[PDB]
Order: structure tokens, then sequence, then C-alpha cells
């Protein structure tokens, strides 16, 4: 599913990402835009042989099982396939695990390079929330 900007802010707010660990909703919407282009079905293979899955491009080296990343972890205890759903529940719950893990939203390179120290509030400007 490809989300609209305000559609995804509301689903993200609904699922409790607004100011989760002090990260305003703008940050999660900004990060989704540049990780996935708001496409739940996004998959991208990494040089290391792991794969990034879904709206927030969660990686199979640590967070999910795709059965093809040898000696990797499944710290969110999900099939990576779960992260491609129209329902973003699995991606959000795993994202809470990742952002809590010591580096916050710096775990998303696109967030650190494109959203961090920017006016992320612009990402929720206009929306009914
Ligand atoms: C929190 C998380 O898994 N984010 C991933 C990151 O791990 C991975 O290195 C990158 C691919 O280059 O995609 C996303 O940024
Ligand atoms: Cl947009
Ligand atoms: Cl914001
Ligand atoms: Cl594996
Ligand atoms: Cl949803
Ligand atoms: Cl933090
Ligand atoms: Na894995």
């Amino acid at each position: 599913k490809v989300f609209g900007r305000c559609e995804l802010a509301a689903a993200m707010k609904r699922h409790g990402l607004d100011n989760y660990r002090g990260y305003s909703l703008g940050n999660w919407v900004c990060a989704a835009k540049f990780e996935s282009n708001f496409n739940t079905q996004a998959t991208n293979r990494n040089t290391d042989g792991s794969t990034d899955y879904g709206i927030l491009q969660i990686n199979s080296r640590w967070w999910c099982n795709d059965g093809r990343t040898p000696g990797s972890r499944n710290l969110c205890n999900i099939p990576c396939s779960a992260l491609l759903s129209s329902d973003i529940t699995a991606s959000v719950n795993c994202a809470k695990k990742i952002v809590s893990d010591g580096n916050g939203m710096n775990a998303w390179v696109a967030w650190r390079n494109r959203c961090k120290g920017t006016d992320v509030q612009a990402w929720i400007r206009g929306c009914r929330l």
C-alpha cells in the first residue's frame, strides 16, 4: 500500500509514535518518506546480504527473519514479510524496539541525513490528527 502524508501521520499517531522517546510525529513521517516513499511493500537488499523491509526499511541483520541472512538475529520476533503489510502495526512495534536500543532514530540513516535538525513539523502541516 502507498500511504498519503496525512493518512500515515494519523496511522502513526494512532499507533503511539507521536513523541515516542521524544521524537515528534514529523520525524517518523519524514523518515518513512525517504526510507520507503510511504510504500509498505518496499524491499531493498544491502551490500552485507541483509534486506530492508517496509515503510521504515527495518533490516533482517538484527530485527526480523527472512530465512536468507546467515547468522542474523530476529529481535522483533517477526517474519520480515510481516513488515510489508497494509497494516503498519508490526513495523511500528518493531520501530519502538529499534529507537529504544541506544542510538534513537539515528538507526535510520535517511532520518539522520534528511530529517535530523530540520523542520519535520512541515510533514504534518495541514492534516486532521
Ligand atoms: C532501524 C533500521 O533497521 N533502519 C535501517 C538500517 O538498519 C539499514 O542499515 C538501512 C539500509 O541501508 O535501512 C534502514 O535505515
Ligand atoms: Cl509527500
Ligand atoms: Cl512534528
Ligand atoms: Cl536468516
Ligand atoms: Cl495501519
Ligand atoms: Cl534518543
Ligand atoms: Na534475521
